[PDB]
């Protein structure tokens, strides 16, 4: 897997490397760093399962916000 | 309406401006400025109705986009 599906989901088609490096958090708990996450792009690097679980928790509760959004607009 | 709830499920708890001037579009096809989006973010405006229709656009072409990736990733 690849982050660039992630990046269209969690923040659109111009998603940067520093809009995963304020939500991706290292096992040990430190911050993932933007230019790790730069080389994931640069090298199109398939990901590993930490970070794919830890961005798919994110994308599991971006549905749940976006659902509320969507009903309270419904029907303009 | 604020601009808050829509940069939270577009863009999370980190949200700029910047990130809206990408997908915003003045009526005539020209790209909003990132100051006017600033101005929005920065003193709480109210949202106009040309605006709050084209970000109603953005949730509805994420949620396809989030909810079809969660397929590809169901039961780890």
């Amino acid at each position: 897997m690849k982050i660039h599906e992630f990046g269209l989901a969690l923040f659109g088609e111009h998603y940067s490397a520093n809009q995963f490096a304020k939500i991706l958090i290292n096992k040990d708990g430190s911050n993932v760093d933007r230019k790790t996450i730069q080389n994931w792009i640069n090298r199109d690097q398939d990901l590993n399962d930490w970070v794919i679980v830890q961005l798919k928790e994110e994308l599991l509760k971006r549905e749940v916000i976006l659902k509320n959004l969507l009903t309270n607009l419904s029907q303009a």
